[PDB]
This record gives C-alpha cells, structure tokens and sequence, in this order.
C-alpha cells in the first residue's frame, strides 16, 4: 500500500518536475537559435565596414523582449568595428571587451557589460572549440554570478556566431536565474510530505536547486557520500529514471525518486524525496 504508492507518487511528481524544466531550457535554446541564425546570416552577408550597431541591437531586443525565461541575454564579439565601443559605456567590460548586456526591465534593457561573460566556460569552450557547421549549443554548470550587484545562481545556454570567413567572430547567449525555476520546484504548495527534498542537479551531481541553500552549487555526491545514497547517485549518473531507497544529506532515511532528462549536449535530473518516517506517520498540517 503506502510503499508502493509513495514511490509512485514520487515517480509522478518528479515527472513533472522534469517535464516543465525541460521545456523552459527548449523555448530558451529555441529562441537562442533563432537569434543566433539571424546573427551569423548577417555577419557572413556584412562586410565588417558595413556592419550596423542598430541592426544588431534591433535583432536582440525583437527576440528578447517577449517575457522569456532568461533573465539576460548577451553578445560578445571578439573584433568588432571600433565605432561599436564609442556608442556606449555600457558596451564595454573593464577590459575592453566588447559586450552587449541586457535585463529585463519589466522588455529589455542594456545594462553595464561584465567581464563574467566574457570568462563564462560556455563562452570559452565556444572560442577554443566551435567549428562552422555544427549545430552544438553550449550548456555550462550551476554556477554564481553577479551582474547587477547581486549574486544569484544561475546556468548559461550559448552559441557562436560565425563570419564568411568561416570563423567565430562571437557568441550570442542567455542566462537562466534558477529563483524562477525555484519558484515551482521549492513552491510551499507542492510539498506533500514533511521533509520533502525536492532537487535539481546536473547528470555530473551539481545542484542548481536544494531547499537548504547551502548546498546549491556543491555536488550531491560530495556533501552526502553515505553508501545508501549511492544506488540514487548511479541514476542520475547515467541519466536513468527509477525509485530507491536513499538516505539524505540531513541523515532522512527516504525514498527517492529520480527523472533524468537531457537538453541538447548536457544532462539533468529532478530529485525529490519523501522520508520514511513522514510517508508512514504524516503530520496533520
Ligand atoms: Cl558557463
């Protein structure tokens, strides 16, 4: 009865989980796409004597302005024409990177470049590796950033853009704020169970959502290397869905159910969890 249901139950709950975070990344790498495609169209078409700050501008607030998912959007080009650095101070990074930076304003806004997105790991990894006919997207870690004077958590989705020359002349990304998926996955609303871990972490154990804010960004597996959370850890390890015995980092004997999903080259699961003891003594509330 109460074991079996629970794990369904669970099963259910982080399907669900799942499914919607899945479909924020795919209408945030969709409209990335689209922008990207328009951008290398244009600096494969323009000769750089050519090239229009307006044009490009026009083209990222369009795709961004519609209440997406993505808290920022930017474009980082490596060369540009030097007229693109006088037009705004907003423009540019300490360094002198060129850097086109916008939040919402709530529509988009420019705001003060960083050089944080120019030292992103997506945005090196583009530089050192992306290669002119490949249809890869560039999907980093859970890591903190600070880009208005706030730290917060936050993943980074990233394409290059590319001249005639066949070359990578920049990248044209977006930054995810995990307080919006937050927002569902840790809702006071959907906790059934007392105790209830409700969790999302990359396939590699690094969490972009715990209930316990200490624990975001840090790896599951290190925090929690008991042997009976292991068999979980295996799961999502191979992005493999099931229900299993596990004991948490708060030493909650619990069931766990696992969902492993994949957006495009990277890899992610919802963890939740319902302590025994909770599942077989539940509080009135
Ligand atoms: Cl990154």
């Amino acid at each position: 009865n109460i074991t079996k249901n629970t794990e369904d139950i669970l099963a259910s709950i982080t399907k669900e989980y799942a499914t919607q975070t899945q479909g924020i990344f795919g209408e945030m790498i969709a409209l990335n796409k689209s922008i990207s495609g328009t951008l290398t169209e244009m600096f494969r078409s323009t000769s750089k004597e050519d090239l229009d700050i307006d044009n490009i501008t026009n083209i990222i607030t369009n795709t961004f302005d519609n209440s997406a998912y993505s808290n920022f959007t930017y474009l980082y080009l490596i060369d540009p024409p030097e007229y693109f650095k006088e037009e705004s101070k907003f423009f540019n990074t300490q360094s002198g990177k060129f850097v086109m930076l916008y939040a919402d304003e709530e529509g988009i806004k420019a705001i003060q470049a960083s050089d944080e997105i120019a030292n992103l790991q997506v945005v090196q990894d583009i530089l050192k590796k992306a290669k002119y006919g490949e249809n890869k997207v560039y999907i980093g870690r859970p890591i903190k950033m600070n880009l208005e004077g706030q730290d917060f958590d936050a993943v980074n989705v990233a394409i290059p853009i590319f001249d005639r020359k066949n070359q990578v002349v920049g990248v044209i990304g977006m930054t995810l704020d995990f307080s919006d998926i937050a927002t569902y996955l840790l809702d006071p609303k959907g906790q059934k169970y007392d105790g209830e871990l409700r969790v999302l972490l990359n396939s590699d154990g690094f969490m972009a959502i715990h209930p316990n804010k200490n624990l975001v960004l840090k790896n599951l597996k290190d925090i929690n290397p008991n042997k009976g959370a292991q068999e979980t850890y295996k799961a999502i390890s191979e992005g493999k869905n099931g229900v299993f015995n596990y004991i948490a980092s708060d030493g909650d004997d619990s069931y766990a159910a696992i969902n492993s999903f994949k957006v495009q080259d990277s890899s992610w699961a919802v963890l939740v969890t319902a302590p025994k003891y909770s599942v077989f003594k539940p509080l009135k509330k």
